[PDB]
RNA sequence: AAAA
């Protein structure tokens, strides 16, 4: 805190007038800054720069009567200027208007324009929009292809970057093309498509970036602008319609703390006594949470996921509330209805509307990819319509259109499987967060987080607190990829290396990530400690001894040792895992819990007993059912001493035994009452009051007998760690707080030193230089090119081949080996489900039918994954052959020979909805590969894929939108 | 294992 400003809190009026011109503050505060910045063409020649500045006014010329608020409006106007632009803001700035614009603008003049989506599933919904408004548009994704001589189209980011590799004529008579939530460039799998798609594109294409606020927006319009020579606009604003505030929810708390205010401010003591609850370590707290906040008048609230099978959980166990009355209830089965004329008799009893239409009469909404198209659009619908108060979300719901809430929860804080578990990212973060806090019913945003993590918490503070992430490209080499540069003559694989944005990050990233060294060393410089020594060497030994402790304790609480000397009456040390010591206290009884229930996996035997422990510890009196949590929920001795002081039998775990003492006091049967506990209690104040200096504690050498060599050397270094803390300025002075306090801070930025000094270590990077050379030694070896590094007639297949990403040697192999003619059709499409979808399935066939066949392209991956692990790349013998998947062959298989959709997905557990995104997708494969047998001058295997392709396609399978 |  050194110079900033602070907005005025509840509600205020800045301003008033009299009669004729007045001052507006109208009911708005505070949301401010907004951006306009140029990245520009680079210059041929010395001979000539010239400076050409375009500042367009505010309001254009012809607004063709739309409503337009001013920060949109620049946006606009560069598009109106004929200027490429890339628009960064949240999702609640309405950054789709821009996009009909540009469309509007073209179809005005009549030329033609390409809109691309992250995601096929919000492809359709803006195809229908954008038809329905204009209708000269029509969308070209895998699956269907409705209209493609039409002006403006709607296609997926696999489509557009296909034609271009192809070369597509169409691209020819493209002028604009408009990304959305460009952003998402980070997947690790689909967001090399983004950079593949941008770099190879023609630079006379306009462009349109719609994202969300990042930090390198201007450098990502640097990299547009150097490739493609333009001129590139950024129109960025950081405004949210509504305050937020952040509370942080403590894994198996019992409330929630205020972390961060909402003028922005960090609670520090918040975030420790947080940290404080989790050292006390299935939750059912979510439950909790959706309980009261209903009471708390918190809705509507979006409860973020990230796993598909715990969401549809969460949402079960809040099935047992009913939030929504009379009116709302038969208002969401009259609406309900609609869709039922849309669908088949034997489509309309499905299963998971079944159970789903129960559950929106509670007033309980699910939103996720394993749901059916249309059932999720009602949903949807319903949620922004406000009969829906409760949405139980997957990430992608952040992705898609605005449909804020008054409430937002982060139920967890890890992220995905991919290559790390991966805290959440800076960025994830305020694209969700931002779904709280509409307009005009929210003073204040709600955001809720839980927490508890693997290693170390320093991570935890960072993510809201810290600063934002830089935009990493996950760009990456690829067999499909490599082979497709290699293909066209006028461009070499080196070529799109060169131009990734990866590489365009590095280069300029270097030469400032030098200062930000220099300027990190002078701080941990500037920061001057008396006698800079000693100290290292105090902290240094504190963290020893504080740590080698827990050692000695912990082979003590375990029951090897201590269980031996458990006898009623014997006077014992409680003191809380987290630190906070209940007291003093007498062993009453001691019991192992056996045979938990079922959920919660079985007890490791530090936590396994359970002691029954007489503390003089009051708080929440009742909690007879005790959690599994160490202890009743209690209040030690600092609290109401008043209210209460009781010596009282408490249930405490093996992990919270620190001490024994030296001997036991005689106990009675039973404690029940006031007067039977009470007494015991005296009868350890005797003992208090005899032994001032403390209660002799049986040595766990001698007294308890443990001989162990670990137990030795861990209390041989315990002895040795203690005289080296004597030896430094600990007694005749306490003033290491002042010293600690500047010290943490040296050794803080120490460290994040190092990270800036390996910084640079990734930016120089070779791996994707490295890989090349390995990856196309394969290539030579399998036979897919010539020693002289040369595309052949394999590899001219292997290009045709997208839906598909790591397969396509394997499909390329198969194939042109003459492997699919010898099967049948129905066979070569139950066959080619193995590759499409990487989600578990359950279901139990090993029939030697399909096994045979599925045993043999198996084999073949081994003999893919031999020579190229020993190429020096890194790929596991085990992990690649289990790629494939052979839980879903049956499945497939029997929609080929005419069965029933309803018992289809009765034979496994797969999504209702995952099974249409696994078949539209296999249906594209087939597509495909119709083409790489076309290649091949095989066209028996032609009619193969499409006698089969003809097979997966039906009535209601394919249901989109039928216009034109 | 989330998203296409
Ligand atoms: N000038 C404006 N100021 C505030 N809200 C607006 C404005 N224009 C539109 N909105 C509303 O904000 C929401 C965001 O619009 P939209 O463009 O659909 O979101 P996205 O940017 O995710 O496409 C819309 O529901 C719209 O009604």
């Amino acid at each position: 805190i050194m110079t900033d400003a602070f907005q005025t809190a509840e509600s205020r009026e800045v301003t008033g007038a009299q009669g004729f011109a007045p001052t507006e503050g109208e009911s708005i505060v505070l949301s401010h800054n907004i951006q306009h910045q140029v990245a520009l063409p680079p210059d041929l020649d010395y001979e000539y720069i010239p400076l050409s500045e375009h500042k367009p006014p505010a309001e254009p010329a012809r607004t063709y009567s739309f409503k337009l608020d001013p920060f949109q409006a620049l946006s606009v106007a560069s598009i109106e200027r004929e200027e490429s632009v890339l628009v960064s803001a949240h999702t609640s700035a309405g950054k789709t208007v821009v996009a009909e614009y540009a469309i509007a603008q073209c179809l005005k003049k009549n030329q033609r324009v390409i809109y691309t989506s992250p995601i096929k599933a919000l492809s359709n919904q803006k195809y229908r929009d954008f038809q329905a408004e204009f209708g000269d548009v029509g969308l070209m994704t895998g699956d269907v292809t409705i209209n493609p001589t039409a002006s403006c189209l709607v296609m997926t980011t696999e489509i557009l970057r296909s034609m271009l590799y192809r070369g597509s004529e169409i691209m020819r008579e493209v002028a604009w093309v408009v990304f959305d939530e460009i952003h998402y460039m980070r997947d690790k799998i689909r967001g090399v498509v983004w950079e593949e798609t941008i770099i190879l594109l023609p630079d006379k294409v306009r462009y349109v970036f719609l994202s969300a606020t990042i930090p390198n927006a201007f450098q990502f319009a640097e990299w547009i602008a150097k490739i493609h020579r333009q001129a590139c606009h950024v129109v960025y604003t950081d405004f949210r319609p509504t305050p937020l505030q952040n509370y942080f929810f403590p894994a198996g708390g019992k409330g929630i703390l205020l972390i961060v205010d909402e003028k922005g401010n960090f609670k520090e003591n918040n975030f420790n006594q947080a940290m404080a609850m989790i050292e006390e370590k299935e939750k059912a707290d979510i439950a909790k949470i959706i309980k009261m906040i209903l009471k708390k008048n918190f809705q509507p609230v979006i409860v973020f996921n990230f796993s598909k099978r715990e969401c549809e959980q969460m949402a079960l166990a809040s099935s047992s509330m009913k939030f929504n009355a009379p009116d709302e209830e038969n208002m969401v089965n009259k609406v309900f209805e609609n869709a039922l004329a849309s669908l088949s008799e034997d489509d309309k009893n499905l299963p998971q509307i079944s159970n789903i239409l129960p559950l929106l009469r509670k007033g309980i909404g699910v939103h996720h990819s394993g749901l059916l198209p249309i059932l999720k659009e009602t949903i949807e619908i319903l949620f922004q319509e406000g009969l829906i108060k409760v949405l139980f979300a997957t990430e992608t719901f952040s992705i898609g259109l605005n449909m804020p809430a008054r409430t937002v929860v982060f139920t967890q804080v890890t992220k995905w499987d991919g290559q790390q578990r991966r805290p959440l990212t800076s960025s994830e973060y305020i694209q969700m967060a931002g779904r709280a806090g509409r307009r005009g019913l929210d003073d204040r945003g709600i955001v809720i987080m839980m927490v508890d993590d693997k290693l170390e918490p320093e991570t935890a503070r960072a993510i809201v607190v810290g600063n934002q992430d830089k935009l990493n490209s996950a760009f990456h080499l690829g067999y499909n990829m490599v082979l497709n540069l290699l293909r066209i003559e006028a461009i070499s694989p080196e070529y799109m290396l060169e131009r990734c944005f990866f590489q365009f990050q590095n280069a300029a990233s270097v030469p400032q990530l030098e200062r930000e060294l220099i300027s990190l060393q002078q701080e941990r410089d500037a920061i001057i400690i008396p006698d800079e020594s000693i100290v290292k060497d105090y902290y240094g030994v504190r963290q020893q001894l504080e740590e080698y402790n827990k050692d000695m304790v912990f082979v003590i609480q375990h029951p090897q040792n201590c269980l031996g000397f458990f006898q009623e009456g014997r006077l014992i040390h409680i003191k809380s895992p987290s630190g906070v010591d209940y007291g003093w206290g007498v062993l009453i009884k001691h019991i192992q819990r056996q045979t938990p229930k079922n959920g919660q996996p079985p007890y490791p035997e530090q936590e396994s007993y359970v002691l029954d422990v007489l503390l003089k510890v009051s708080g929440d009196f009742n909690p007879k059912t005790r959690g599994e949590g160490p202890m009743p929920e209690g209040i030690m001795p600092a609290g109401k001493d008043s209210k209460n002081a009781r010596w009282e039998v408490v249930p405490c775990l093996l992990n919270c035994l620190r001490a024994l003492g030296q001997l036991r006091v005689f106990l009675p049967k039973r404690l029940e009452s006031a007067d039977e506990k009470d007494g015991v209690g005296k009868a350890v104040d005797e003992i208090s009051r005899r032994f001032p200096d403390g209660i002799p504690i049986l040595d766990p050498m001698e007294n308890m007998g443990i001989n162990d060599d670990s137990f030795k050397k861990l209390l041989r270094k315990i002895e040795v760690l203690e005289s080296r803390l004597v030896a430094n300025p600990l007694h005749n002075s306490p003033l290491l707080v002042e010293l600690w306090n500047q010290y943490s801070l040296k050794m803080q930025l120490g460290e994040q030193i190092k990270e800036k000094k390996k910084a640079i270590a990734r930016a120089h990077s070779v791996a994707q230089l490295d890989e090349l050379k390995s990856r196309k030694r394969v290539l030579r070896r399998l036979g897919f090119i010539n020693d002289a590094e040369v595309v052949q007639m394999k590899a001219r297949v292997a290009c045709e081949i997208s839906s598909t990403e790591g397969h396509e040697l394997l499909l390329a192999e198969l194939l042109f080996n003459r492997f699919f003619n010898e099967l049948s059709p129905e066979i070569c499409a139950c066959i080619l489900s193995c590759f499409i979808f990487d989600e578990k399935i359950e279901t139990q066939a090993l029939k030697e039918e399909l096994a045979k066949p599925f045993r043999e392209i198996q084999a073949q991956a081994r003999i893919i994954a031999k020579v190229s692990a020993e190429s020096k790349l890194d790929v596991n013998e085990d992990e690649y052959v289990q790629s494939l998947k052979w839980q879903l062959m049956e499945t497939v298989l029997a929609w080929a020979q005419g069965r029933p959709f309803s018992e289809i997905c009765k034979m496994t557990n797969v999504y209702e909805g995952s099974l249409i995104r696994l078949f539209r997708r296999l249906e594209e494969l087939l597509r495909q590969m119709a083409e790489a047998a076309r290649v091949m001058g095989s066209e028996e295997l032609k009619d193969k894929f499409e006698l089969s392709l003809s097979k997966i396609r039906r009535d209601i399978v394919s249901f989109n939108s039928l216009y034109l």
